[PDB]
């Protein structure tokens, strides 16, 4: 909401307008860090015991 | 071992990694020599008194 200033003679009068902005929101998305062997999944569980 | 980054859009997906290396020993000798003087030794060992 702005202000002004009253002004003087041949200038012409001014009169207070707001400003109402609207923006939308990006959207990012990331990925990472995990992998796995075959001779782990093997000897974690079940079989290779 | 490393760290690693959580790496967003056109590119392929960072995975983790570890790093096994295998560095050597080294043997080296040093050496000093007194040679002791040849009556002193009989004049220490008795028998010249």
């Amino acid at each position: 909401h702005q202000p002004l200033i009253a002004r003087d003679g041949p200038h012409p009068v001014e009169q207070p307008v707001h400003n109402y902005m609207t923006k939308v929101i990006d959207r990012r998305a990331l990925n990472a860090a995990f992998s796995l062997a075959t001779e782990a999944i093997a000897l974690l569980t079940g079989e290779a015991l």
